[PDB]
């Protein structure tokens, strides 16, 4: 499937550039011909590596979710510690 192997390039370009993500994951786009849609909520990390979505306090990283129909891709995008 076209649609998924695009979902997923799309997603190894944000793993890049964590720091961009609320500027290209914001609202929706065209991936492999199809219409979906890119929604990054703001995590916490605790110390332990626990995720808080959507985080009360730091944003530390991101739970992305790329939707293109009945697709769906989710995954954790870290930041860096600066």
């Amino acid at each position: 499937q076209t649609v998924v192997r695009e979902m997923e390039n799309f997603m190894e370009r944000l793993r890049q550039d964590p720091q961009g993500i609320p500027a290209l994951c914001n609202g929706a786009l065209a991936l492999g011909g199809k219409q979906g849609t890119c929604t990054a909520i703001p995590c916490n990390v605790a110390q332990d590596g626990g995720l808080a979505c959507p985080t009360a306090g730091d944003v530390r990283a991101f739970q992305v979710v790329l939707r293109v129909e009945e697709k769906r891709l989710e995954t954790v995008v870290y930041r860096p510690l600066e």
